[PDB]
């Protein structure tokens, strides 16, 4: 089903088909691609082959430098999209495969690629729908009878994110500064945060949007979720827990927060559907849907530290752990009127699964610091140390072929 | 005094020492465009970017030919100054250029009456400070208790949150009353409707000029240089849907069905005449945040309320923005510590805008106490929050001899939930 051959370790069989914004040497312009093997598939150069009714008139959205514009066409081009790619790939429509000029303008080598944000984000939001990872927390903070606070499990929880400092993988992130009270029975500090944490989450682009004061019914929230990326909430632990109240974390979370560059289409997630947590107490009607959406995708991090020769995984987990479904993240969003609009950004929450070994923040590994997470070479972290690096990725596994994220990737530089 | 061979009222929001930055669109062109207001006419930006031949401008005129003040925000200080210059100059009743050139005039100005005003920018990222000690205290008491009603980090630094951009829009726009879960009754599990406690909030807010890069703070004695100017807000609030979903994460779906701003951006330069010292801060913040510069503005601001079947609109709140207790420097110096990156157009906004006097307590929720006093909006006639059909209007001037710089409205009108 693909001319271009993929090996089995690949990230990007044809059943994923992911799009991404991507740079060469020599054509430093970012544009639109799709990885397929170890290549990309430059949409710009094959934009005129899709012929079909809701491309045909619509191709300048594949010569654009973001993704915005072809997420907000919707599903029917989304769909057509997709079906033109597998038939060029698989050569029902030969003409990619058989201009060799144009295929040879068409195929470039990820290994040769940069890789840009996919969109132009205008509001990023950050749901914290995982009843471990909110329970944890609760735990640490609260105690374990006030684990979950009482809305959490009526509303999806979530507040507003900083989209300027969202970046994609491989952008070092520096540690930052800020004020921080170590001491309660003594007024804050300056200095460099001392707590620094990643945070396993993943995410969603908003498709079309809806228009202010018009909210997006349950029922069609899936028409609006265009695909998902691994993300890096990364967090200054000190900071978010002496600036938090009452109005929500702020600069604890704005210095930095790191996705992947690879959007995998929902169709291609959709094989891994699996049926959705039971809710009790049932939600509220706004909120229920039939549909399956909770999603099979194995998640990893890893942790190489300055001086170590190897990354030690410091967490396994799995998207499937989720309380609240990207369709109830969605309709919650635009319950009030909210417009959300293409490109914007949904996040999952910290993904923790109720086995430690699966707790997607060193906050919860390590437990507020008090206990020692094995690296590996004799090493330990309690919080992230200057140097280290840290690398999400996900798959879900097909028979056969695995459907890969590629990396969330970012590497931590000394405050300055 | 100063005069424009515009003629300009005593009292106009818009006189030669004002000079506002706005987008507007008319009936004979559809085209959103930059314009300076001046008396009640519009100065069109991009039909006169040629005049502007000095060094800052001479090669970055394409900034005037934008649909949003974006890039001119982005060029900094010496090409805002430069601009302003340019524009007291070809304004000035003496000054010939403009003046006698009927044909330009013709091409050049438009009135504002029969303008469109847009959004004056893209709005990358949003956020709402709390900085009014008198609005902090208030809300403390009404949702959680006298008992720490000010929390322990509120001297400390300028608390705020982000806020939704996508839902800022511009004087004049409806704003549906929200659909949401709320839980009234404490015994039973929440339910979901229209929003009972629909409320606005006074505030003011500033545009950043040129952004700092990713990971580098702005230091404050350098903050200065990234603020452009100054609108009015709106930060229309649904109190119950806020008060269930807030707790730890903050402030979510009860701000973001709607905020308002007015679209006349008035620049730092002509604010600057009615700058006074700032207030003393007790404790002493720390040294990122201690700066001597004065950059508190005497402005003084009204909201008035209008019901469906009101002819007068009744003032409801007088304040000003002297009355905060943490400056825009600190704010600005306070958001970029950590080393995120402001950009070109964004917006922060001060915090709902109490004073001490419960006639300057800039919310509903204040003046009304949580719904526990009337407030009083004309012969026979209260309100505790606002009903379907109500307009309020903000409004905000600093007073000269013999001239104001006025900010136009921030209006707005309550359509019923769906
Ligand atoms: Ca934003
Ligand atoms: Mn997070
Ligand atoms: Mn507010
Ligand atoms: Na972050
Ligand atoms: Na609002
Ligand atoms: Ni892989
Ligand atoms: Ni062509
Ligand atoms: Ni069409
Ligand atoms: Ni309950
Ligand atoms: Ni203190
Ligand atoms: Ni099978
Ligand atoms: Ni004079
Ligand atoms: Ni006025
Ligand atoms: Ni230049
Ligand atoms: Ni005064």
């Amino acid at each position: 089903m693909s001319f271009i051959p993929v090996a089995e370790d690949s990230d990007f069989p044809i059943q994923n088909l992911p799009y991404g914004v991507f740079s060469t040497q020599s054509n430093p312009k970012p544009r639109i691609g799709v990885a397929i093997g170890d290549q990309i598939l430059d949409l710009s150069v094959i934009k005129h082959l899709f012929t079909g009714p809701a491309l045909s008139k619509h191709q300048h959205v594949f010569d654009e430098t973001t993704l915005n514009n072809f997420m907000g066409l919707g599903q029917a081009a989304w769909k057509e999209a997709r079906a033109s790619l597998q038939n060029l790939l698989s050569a029902s429509q030969a003409r990619l495969r058989d201009d060799k000029e144009l295929r040879q303008r068409a195929f470039t080598s990820q290994a040769s690629a940069t890789m840009h944000l996919p969109a132009t984000i205008g509001d990023y939001t950050d749901f914290y729908s995982s009843r471990q990872h909110a329970t944890n927390v609760g735990i640490m903070f609260r105690g374990k009878e006030n684990a979950l606070l009482p809305n959490w499990l009526h509303l999806p929880v979530g507040y507003h994110g900083r989209a300027s400092s969202i970046v994609v993988s491989g952008t070092p992130i520096r540690r930052p500064m800020g004020q921080m009270r170590p001491d309660n029975s003594k007024p804050p500090v300056y200095g460099a945060c001392r707590l620094l944490d990643m945070e396993l989450e993943m995410a969603f682009f908003v498709g079309p949007g809806n228009r202010f004061g018009e909210p997006i019914p349950i029922s069609k929230a899936h028409e609006h979720i265009f695909g998902m990326v691994l993300m890096n909430d990364w967090s200054a632990r000190d900071i978010q827990q002496w600036e938090y109240v009452p109005l929500g974390p702020f600069l604890g979370k704005s210095f930095g927060t790191t996705i992947s560059p690879w959007v995998v289409p929902m169709d291609a997630l959709m094989p891994f559907v699996v049926p959705n947590p039971k809710q009790d107490p049932k939600p509220l009607p706004y909120l229920c849907h039939s549909q399956p959406y909770t999603f099979d995708i194995n998640l990893s991090v890893s942790l190489k530290g300055e001086g170590m020769s190897q990354a030690a995984t410091i967490c396994r987990s799995n998207f499937k752990h989720m309380y609240w479904t990207m369709l109830q993240q969605l309709t919650h969003h635009s319950v009030n009127g909210c417009n959300l609009r293409p490109g914007d950004l949904l996040a999952s929450g910290t993904i923790s699964g109720s086995d430690p070994e699966s707790f997607g923040s060193m906050l919860e590994l390590s437990w507020k610091g008090t206990k020692a997470i094995d690296v590996g070479q004799g090493q330990t972290r309690t919080f992230l140390l200057d140097g280290d690096e840290v690398i999400i990725t996900g798959h879900c596994q097909g028979d056969g072929y695995r459907v890969g994220f590629g990396q969330c990737a970012g590497k931590v530089l000394p405050a300055l």
